[PDB]
């Protein structure tokens, strides 16, 4: 590690790559890049950089969204397989089936989506901006994958019908139990509970905060409480307490990604060593994602 360590930090430098990872990266790798944040803050921050050549951290649809607004950088990723489920469930054949039930319904695609999902999408959005992308458009109905929970959590902020698909559309990891808050209320009585709005809407509802990773490690600038319980993964209890070291960050559960933790030291350093793999799309596959990825920065402008 000592020895990884040093070795990525030297080919990182020689060969002008800079090193993007995601808040759920392992802590060894979020120590070693350049910047750690959401899916969305890594993208746009790829767009300020002079360099051009891009080591990302993360799953496949995160490495894409950064090629398709970086599409003349070399973006290579350590592990090809490192995916998300809950996105790949969402079919091409699914969005058409439901555009044609649903004609004057925009589909809404959470960022969590595959590019080919996205080409075929109205808007893009993050888990911090659902709600205000939804509130900003014209209808009073949209169609929304793949997370039903985030979905859900839309429909009640926004009072808007949210048809959500795929059926079951869900993340394993953020299925807490509303339990585990009852049960760390007890423990800690001033502890702030902050949770993930793809959690279940009972442990949405004993939260004292729902937000994105990126609104989580906002809540501390505001919030002086000691102590904040988080509902996510495992890998954002390592970015909020460099962030925040006067604070306690306790995880509600261990709750690991697996695709997020097929990224280590040793293949991170195959990846320097080989330049591989890049991330290629089809020149339409970005000129399509690129649209709705556009109308998101739009409506958000
Ligand atoms: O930042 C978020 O809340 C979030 C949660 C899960 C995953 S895979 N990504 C993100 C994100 O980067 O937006
Ligand atoms: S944490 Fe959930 S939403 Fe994020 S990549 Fe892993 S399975 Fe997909
Ligand atoms: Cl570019």
């Amino acid at each position: 590690h000592h020895h990884m360590v040093d070795e990525i930090l030297k080919l990182k430098k020689e060969k002008g790559y800079i090193i993007l990872a995601h808040n759920f990266q392992i802590p060894e790798l979020q120590d070693i890049a350049d910047f750690v944040g959401d899916s969305l803050q890594l993208a746009r921050k790829a767009m300020e950089l002079s360099e051009k050549k891009i080591l990302f951290l993360g799953v496949d649809f995160m490495a894409e969204l950064v090629k398709i607004l970086n599409p003349d950088k070399k973006v290579i990723v350590p592990d090809r397989s490192a995916t998300c489920p809950m996105a790949n469930r969402l079919t091409p054949e699914i969005i058409r089936e439901y555009r044609e039930k649903f004609p004057d319904a925009p589909v809404v695609l959470y960022v969590n989506s595959t590019s080919e999902c996205k080409t075929l999408a109205d808007v893009i959005c993050t888990s911090a901006n659902a709600v205000e992308v939804v509130k900003k458009l014209d209808s009073s109905v949209v169609i929304f994958g793949p997370d039903r929970n985030l979905g859900e959590y839309v429909a009640e902020k926004t009072g808007k019908k949210v048809i959500t698909i795929p059926e079951n559309g869900h993340c394993p990891v953020h299925q807490f139990n509303a339990e585990s808050i009852d049960a760390v209320r007890k423990k800690y009585p001033d502890a702030k509970v902050i949770v993930h709005p793809e959690c279940p809407k009972p442990v949405r509802d004993k939260a004292d905060y729902v937000g994105s990773t990126g609104q989580m490690e906002k809540i501390p600038e505001r919030d002086p409480s000691r102590i904040f319980v988080i509902g996510t993964e495992i890998g954002m209890i390592h970015k909020l307490k460099k962030k925040f070291p006067d604070r306690e960050f306790v995880p509600l559960e261990m709750a690991v990604c697996v695709n997020m933790k097929k990224n280590t030291l040793e293949n991170t350093l195959h990846a320097l060593q080989t330049e591989s793999f890049e991330v290629i799309l089809p020149k339409e596959v970005i000129e399509k994602a690129k649209k709705p990825i556009l109308r998101m920065f739009e409506l958000m402008g």
